[PDB]
């Protein structure tokens, strides 16, 4: 976690696979994943 590299297209998108992962809540920024940790 902690901005993964997928590259994103939306914060929507980021947020299914960032969750999965274990993070909290997703948002896209630069085109990437970026995703709150605990």
């Amino acid at each position: 976690g902690v901005e993964i590299n997928v590259k994103c297209s939306g914060s929507p998108q980021c947020l299914k696979p960032c969750k999965d992962a274990g993070m909290r809540f997703g948002k896209c920024m630069n085109r990437k994943c970026h995703c709150t940790p605990k």
